[PDB]
């Protein structure tokens, strides 16, 4: 009985990103080594979507790696790994949620240097073409988000070289999706920075490609001592100068991008678990509270690891579908209204 949605409102970029509201990432899914499984995650199902919806997500965000699933030389994408992807937006937009589908984790994503320029735009190229026409009748809230954090090697600082490759990227991609018609015309398309980072020499090198329904996608972990470094000994207390480096960055962020007319998007942030709740909580809410006032929708990135190592990030229990930290989701919607 169920169809995909095909509703195109033809809402501005603002508009769009103004209705996202308050979103989460499918984490160590379908971007993992070996398919949906690989990273341990059980098979995703339309209840886990139902189960966000109730507890207030409007927004979920699709990890996708996509060259484990070619079916030749060329990067034809297995009609049935297509299929998947496209079964899992439809959790999201059978809720009436936004779906936000990209490429994450591909070996060109860390290719983004001179050497490599012509071989990832050829074949971002190719594998956008084929997502984009395979979705070209979706409804508005199915989001394109180009690449998810393209880099060179593990070099996290980079240098102009590899951001004007990014740039050059962005700016062959977006047009390519627009040029495959009907809804994708109007779709919003997410470009990141170097990196999608926030720090400022990212965001300074950025040249948001010449179209005007696009948005900047940013993933923020900060300060990261306290909010993604797992090692034993580091913060655990939310603090002055944390909420203050926050503060600055969002700051920054709307001089650079909201106040010109391009909104932003943090397509990841969390807060990884140091057995310090009540850190986290007010973390959370201060991290929301702020991105909200300049526009910028925040996404949860759940990785649905409860256990004692590794990025304890999980927020939505997919064994059992339930919220054991529920003050984390109440700081989400505390901070947002």
């Amino acid at each position: 009985d169920y169809t995909h949605p095909t509703e195109m409102r033809g809402l501005s970029a603002m508009d769009l990103v103004k209705d996202m509201k308050i979103g989460w990432n499918l984490g160590n899914t379908l971007e993992s080594v070996g398919g949906e499984t690989g990273w341990g995650n059980p098979v995703t199902t339309k209840k886990m979507f139902d189960t966000l919806k109730a507890a207030g997500f409007n927004t979920v965000r699709i990890p996708v790696r996509w060259d484990e699933n070619y079916i030749d030389a060329n990067y034809t994408i297995d009609p049935a790994y297509m299929a998947r992807v496209e079964t899992v937006v439809n959790y999201a937009l059978a809720n009436d949620m936004y779906a936000i589908v990209n490429i994450h984790h591909n070996k060109f994503q860390g290719q983004f240097d001179e050497a490599h320029k012509a071989a990832i735009i050829n074949e971002g190229t190719i594998v956008w073409t084929q997502i984009a026409n395979h979705f070209k009748d979706y409804s508005d809230k199915l989001i394109f988000d180009t690449i998810n954090q393209p880099r060179h090697e593990e070099d996290w600082v980079g240098t102009s070289e590899y951001f004007n490759v990014l740039n050059e990227y962005n700016a062959k991609i977006v047009p390519v999706i627009r040029a495959t018609g009907e809804n994708n015309a109007k779709r919003l398309i997410m470009v990141p920075t170097y990196c999608a980072s926030s720090d400022y020499p990212k965001v300074a090198g950025m040249v948001v490609p010449n179209d005007p329904n696009v948005a900047v996608s940013i993933h923020a972990y900060i300060p990261y001592n306290l909010a993604l470094n797992i090692a034993p000994g580091t913060p655990t207390t939310f603090g002055d100068a944390d909420a203050a480096f926050i503060d600055k960055t969002f700051r920054m962020l709307n001089n650079t991008f909201v106040k010109k007319g391009i909104p932003v998007i943090i397509g990841q942030f969390a807060i990884t678990d140091k057995d310090n709740l009540q850190d986290r909580i007010n973390f959370t809410k201060f991290y929301v509270s702020t991105a909200t006032a300049y526009g910028m929708p925040c996404l949860w990135w759940d990785n649905n690891n409860f256990g004692s190592t590794g990025e304890r990030l999980g927020l939505l229990n997919r064994k059992n579908l339930t919220f054991p930290y529920p003050e984390l989701v109440q700081a989400m919607k505390d901070g947002f209204n």
